[PDB]
C-alpha cells in the first residue's frame, strides 16, 4: 500500500528486469509478489500502486518504458 | 541439449507459468537459466529445443499454447 | 498434508539442496514454503510429515542424512 | 571482489535472512551465487571477502552475529 514497500521491492524489480530484460506490469506484480519477503509486505500492493510507482522511476531516468506496455531497466 | 535435462526442468516450467501466468519463449528460456540448478545444465539448451519441448508439452494437454506467441498452463 | 503434494515439491527439495548443499529439516520446511508454487500447496504440509518424507527418501538412497541433523543429496 | 557489488546484494542478504532466520556464511554465499543477479556479478566474490563485509554489518547494528557461526538480521 506503501511507499516504503515499494521503496524496498526497488531492489528486487531492478534484479527482475536485469536477468529477464523488458517485462510488463502484471508479470513484474506477479514476480514481485513470490519474491519480495513476505515481511516486507507487498502482498498489500495492487496493481495500480505499482503502475505508479514504476512511471515515477520511469520519469525519472531508472527505468524505460517502451511502446505497447513494457518496463526495461536503464 | 537432451531431453533428461528437459524433463528435470519441467517443474520449474510448470512453477513460472503458474506463478506468473502465460509467458513468451524467450521470456522462459531466460528464466530457466537461473531458475534450473546448474548442475542439472539447462545452460547447455538452446531454445529451439526448449520450442520443441514446450510444443510437446502443449500437444498433450499440460500447456495452451495461445496465440501470438505464449505458452500457459492447463 | 499428502504425498503427492510431497511428490511434487521433489524437485525443489532437490535442487535446494544441489545449490546450498547439506541443510536442516527446519530450513529446508521454510524455504518450501517460499518456493514450491502455492497452488500446489505446500503450505498445508507438517513438519513431521516433511521429516518422514525425507527419511523415506534417505531410506532410498536419494539422499544422504548426515549425523547432528542436515540432509545431504546424493 | 569489490563493496559496490556487495553493497549491491545487501537487499538479498537481508530477505534471505528475513524469510529463512540466522544462516551460515557459507550457505548465505551459496544463496548469493544464485540469487544475485549475474550481471552485478557476485561470482567474483570470495567467501573471506562476504565474512568481512558481514562482520561489519554486524559491527554497525544491521546484522546480529550469534555464537557458533550464524548471522540473523535486526
Amino acid at each position: 500500500k506503501y511507499e516504503l514497500t515499494l521503496q524496498r521491492s526497488l531492489p528486487f524489480i531492478e534484479g527482475m528486469l536485469t536477468n529477464l530484460g523488458a517485462m510488463k506490469l502484471h508479470k513484474i506484480h506477479s514476480f514481485l509478489k513470490i519474491t519480495v519477503p513476505k515481511d516486507w509486505g507487498y502482498n498489500r500492493i495492487t496493481l495500480q500502486q505499482l503502475e505508479g510507482y514504476l512511471n515515477t522511476l520511469a520519469d525519472e531516468g531508472r527505468l524505460k518504458y517502451i511502446a505497447n506496455g513494457s518496463y526495461e531497466i536503464v
